């Protein structure tokens, strides 16, 4: 199926290259380059409506862009030192910081969406909320089977709202 | 279907947005940052589409006549919640007898990579004897998507093939503009 190519292309292709190297990124950051700590792991955002924007302050003004990670560079597919930037985030609650993060949303979730747009793709928008849902099953089925990417990343999947509540309450459990 | 997903995700995820910015990115490099005593950079993104699904890291490792020149000065935008995103693409000298033959941004289509994982993986329910077909496939709809997208099929090349030269398959490619 449609979804369950995306999610093994979205871990083989991406997070199987960038997790492992997730925590000392973060460490890093923490230490030389950072107010508190900015959490571990990678906070994917899992829109089931697949509206993939590319601004979050835009999304939820509770959610604002503090600083890039250090980059992680590394030789793929031909491609010399492929850079793989990753984006850290404050979460506010009534106007105080209650967490910071690095999170971003799984762009295979915009081809859910550009698939149901084009007539070519084959693939209708009464079909495309189901795929989402496979989507985010395979990969965290996946992720079951690959701890040092399952320790590294956190799966935020929601239907619409406050987007920062939403990542707040998954960050506060670690 | 997994090929057809994956070939629209490539376009959509990828090509879509980086193929419209690559004519000014070579452009510049020709101008300000290629050798002066060397000829231009070729236009186009070659991509390579082996129907094996193997796809490694490294050009010169596949084809000591395909060698690396420099990479192209990057791409940044916002992408999902990525602030200035970077897009790395690389350029390669192809060799033909000891001379150079052709200068050209090369690289592999890297979901090709995950039909090759998910045939060895139980847990992907995809059969080791799938991948053939599902690589022509993946090309097959690449291809279909290209010929209604005129900003990125002219700004790519297709390059499929079964195993060999592979700088001889990209030169093949190159002297047809
Ligand atoms: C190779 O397969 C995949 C690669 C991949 C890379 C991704 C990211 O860098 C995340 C941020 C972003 O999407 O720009 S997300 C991502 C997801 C992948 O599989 C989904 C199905 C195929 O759709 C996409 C293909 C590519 S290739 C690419 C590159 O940068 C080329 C170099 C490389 O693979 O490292 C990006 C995508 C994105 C796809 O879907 C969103």
């Amino acid at each position: 199926s449609v979804a369950h190519g995306l999610a093994w292309s979205y871990y083989i292709g991406y997070l199987r290259l960038i997790l492992p190297e997730l925590q000392a990124r973060i460490r890093t950051y923490n230490q030389h380059y950072n107010r508190g700590a900015v959490s571990q792991r990678l906070y994917i955002l899992l829109p089931l409506d697949c509206g993939v924007p590319d601004n979050l302050s835009m999304a939820d003004p509770n959610i604002r862009f503090l600083d890039k990670l250090p980059q992680q560079t590394a030789d793929r597919a031909g491609i010399k030192d492929r850079v793989y930037s990753n984006s850290i985030y404050e979460l506010l609650e009534n106007g105080q910081r209650a967490g910071t993060c690095v999170l971003e949303y799984a762009t295979p979730l915009q081809t859910l969406f550009a698939m149901s747009q084009y007539s070519q793709a084959g693939f209708s928008r009464e079909d495309r909320l189901e795929q989402a849902k496979l989507f985010c099953q395979t990969l965290e089925d996946i992720l079951a089977d690959a701890p040092e990417s399952q320790n590294n990343c956190r799966l935020i999947a929601y239907q619409e709202f406050s987007l920062s509540q939403e990542v707040l309450r998954h960050l506060r459990q670690e």
